[PDB]
Parts: structure tokens; C-alpha cells; sequence
């Protein structure tokens, strides 16, 4: 998958375990999660293609959205959403199936950087804007979960299982834009 | 209610009711939204005191989330906790029943700034510490919404009801929280 370099990126995140812990305590994410999120996984994962098409026709349904993947010409960069799309997909299976560990903290450091200034562009080597504002990488957290919905309802385990694996979707979607503010944040506000 | 200044705020929102619109837009919140969450607050006003103590209570029974509201030699200020639990309390009661306008906007803009070290302590004029690092006000989208849950259905609305008020609750904390990452994030990078 090309620009794709879980556990093999060039710097080490600046938060570790421990910050992760205070972190998974504030989203009340625990070893309950952990299993269902995975569950959600096997109930997602021959299920992407469909995913995918939805995320990304939300996307591409308000300009200043679609615009984060435009060339200069107002037009979106067709190179530059399929190389995403494929990390993005991706993304949901690493969220589902690897283990919330320091690799993976490391990976969240360059997932912020990529939607930041400092890297946007630069894996995919496109002219497209600078910056993504951080006001949308927030409010994303609820597209997001509303996407995945009703998906894990279709394979096809009752009502309180899917609120299951819906409630740890939410809290690890939560988690890992939390971490994607460190770029954001004026140093020291994080 | 001491403190609580809306509609009376000294300063203009750096953002506005397009920026506000575009906001809506990107954490699905429509027409559709503004009669659920009024249904909501319907349904939370009589709840407040209990609701108050949950919330309190998850915040407590975690040392480093009792820490914002800790004087300098480490002990929980009782008088910064029962006073800001004043403006909490309203504002459930906003979320739910304010129009999102200019002036909601603007007190966005407060309430974002009472929580960074801007203006953090001044409010209640209190020794307390400087800043909440903004990594926690992303987490806790996800226990707001958690604690609203229950207490959503305790007055007797179908399941699909109560799940609408719920998800409507979801896309207003989401969008708010977006809009209080504003004093947190590197100039220009908002
Ligand atoms: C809950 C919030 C979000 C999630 C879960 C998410 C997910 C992702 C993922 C998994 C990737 C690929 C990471 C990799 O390179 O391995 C990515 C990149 C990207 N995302 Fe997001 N995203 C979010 C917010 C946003 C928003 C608000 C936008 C604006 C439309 C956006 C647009 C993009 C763009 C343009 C890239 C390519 C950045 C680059 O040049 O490297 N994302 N996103
Ligand atoms: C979803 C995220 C959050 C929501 C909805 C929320 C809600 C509120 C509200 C409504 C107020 C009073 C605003 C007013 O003055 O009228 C407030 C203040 C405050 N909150 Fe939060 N809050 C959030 C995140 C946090 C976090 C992570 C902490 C950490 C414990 C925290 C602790 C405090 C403190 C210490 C104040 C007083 C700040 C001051 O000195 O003015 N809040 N919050």
C-alpha cells in the first residue's frame, strides 16, 4: 500500500503508554472494547468496498470538504483520493485488529502530521492545500461513527451486540483524533 | 448564575454563522437535529441534579481529570467545582434550547477560553491549574454523550426517539467541541 509505513515510521510519537492509559480512561475505552472492536472488525471487513463509497460520497457531497483533496483548480485530485483511499481502508482494519501498543501510538503521530501542514501532501507527493483545519478533524468523529452503523448491523447480531461494537467504534475514533490534535496544539496545550 | 455571561461576552466570535453552517454540515446536523435536541433538553431538565452527580462522578473517581479542578497543593477546590457545576448545568439547558446563532456562537468562543489557560481560574477568580490540555476535551466527547445516554429514555419515548435525542446530543457536543478547539490550535491551523 503505497505511503503506508505502520511501525516502520521516522520518529517515535512524544506520548507513550502511560498517556495512552489516562487517555483510554477519559474515553472510558477497556479490555471490553478491545474484544468487541474487534468483533466489529470480522463484521466490517468483507464489507469495505461499500464503506468506502459511502465515506467518500459524504466527502465528496460538500465542496469544502472535497476540497481538502483539490488541485489548485478547484477540481478533486483523483490520484490523491486513491492512494488515500486505500490507507483509509486500511485504517479500519488496524483500528479492529492491532493492538493499541506504542508502534501503533507512533503511527497515530504520523496520521495527525498527515492531516497537519507539516506532512499533508508530501506522502503522495500532490499539489493539493496546505492544511486541513483541525474544527473538521473533530467534527468528523461523528460522520465516522454514523457510517460504520449501519454496517454493523448487517451480519446480522442483535440490537445490544451491535451497540457494542458501535460504542467501541465511538470511543476509538474519539481516542485517536485526540491524538491527532498534538500537531494542532500550541506547544504545551496539549 | 455567577459567571455565566451569555449574551453579555466582551468579545466576537472568530468565527460565524457560515462557519457555523459548514460545521453543521460536517457532523450531520440538520433541520432534523434542532427538534431532537429540543426534545432532549425536554426530557433532561427535570434530571439535571442527577445528571450532574454522574458527570461529577466519572470525573472524580479519576485522579488526573480531578486534577483541573485541584488547588496547588494538589486538593480538589470545592468551591471552583460547585461553582463551575452551575454553568454546567445551564448549559444542558443551552445545548438544548438556545438557537445556534451569532450570540451562541459567541459564548462558543467563552466557553472554549475558560477551559485553555487564556482564561482558565478567572471566572471564579480561583488558584487552580493553568491549562486543560486539549487531548481531554476531544476524550470527552464520548463520556458527555454516554452519561446523557440512560437518562435520555427515563421519560418514556420509543427506542427510535430516544435514539434520535441521543445522536442529536452526539452531533451538538461533537460540534461544540470543535469550536472550542479554537484558542488551542496553532494560529491559522483552525
Ligand atoms: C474522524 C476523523 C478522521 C479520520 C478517522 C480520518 C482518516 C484518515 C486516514 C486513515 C487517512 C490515511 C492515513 C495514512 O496516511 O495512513 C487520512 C488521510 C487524509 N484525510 Fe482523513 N480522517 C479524518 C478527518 C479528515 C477530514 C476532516 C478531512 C477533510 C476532508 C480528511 C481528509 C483527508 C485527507 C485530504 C488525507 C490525505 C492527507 C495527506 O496528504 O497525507 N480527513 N484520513
Ligand atoms: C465534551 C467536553 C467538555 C464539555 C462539554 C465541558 C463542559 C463544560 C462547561 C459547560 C463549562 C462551564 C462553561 C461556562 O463557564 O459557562 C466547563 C468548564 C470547565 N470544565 Fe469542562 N467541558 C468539557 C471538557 C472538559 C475536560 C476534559 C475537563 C477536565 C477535567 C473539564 C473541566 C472543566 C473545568 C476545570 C472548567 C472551569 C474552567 C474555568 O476555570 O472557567 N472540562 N466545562
Amino acid at each position: 500500500i503505497p505511503g503506508y509505513t505502520y511501525g516502520e515510521t521516522e520518529n517515535r510519537a512524544p506520548f507513550n503508554l502511560e498517556d495512552l492509559k489516562l487517555l483510554k480512561e477519559a474515553v472510558m475505552f477497556t479490555a471490553e472494547d478491545e474484544e468487541y472492536i474487534q468483533k466489529a472488525g470480522e463484521v466490517l471487513e468483507d464489507q469495505v468496498e461499500e464503506i468506502l463509497d459511502t465515506w467518500y460520497g459524504f466527502v465528496g457531497s460538500h465542496p469544502h470538504l472535497l476540497y481538502y483533496f483539490t488541485s489548485p483548480d478547484g477540481t478533486p485530485n483523483e490520484k490523491y483520493l486513491a492512494a488515500v483511499r486505500k490507507r483509509f481502508s486500511r485504517w479500519i482494519l488496524d483500528t479492529s485488529n492491532r493492538s493499541y501498543d506504542q508502534a501503533w501510538l507512533d503511527y497515530q503521530y504520523e496520521i495527525g502530521l498527515r492531516h497537519h501542514r507539516t506532512k499533508k501532501n508530501q506522502t503522495d507527493n500532490v499539489e493539493s492545500v496546505p492544511n486541513i483545519g483541525y474544527r473538521y478533524l473533530v467534527a468528523f468523529i461523528y460522520p465516522i461513527t454514523a457510517t460504520m452503523k449501519p454496517f454493523l448491523a448487517r451480519k446480522g447480531h442483535t440490537p445490544e451486540e451491535v451497540e457494542k461494537m458501535y460504542q467501541a467504534w465511538f470511543k476509538a475514533t474519539t481516542l485517536q483524533v485526540a491524538l491527532w490534535s498534538y500537531p494542532y496544539v500550541k506547544y504545551g496545550d496539549f
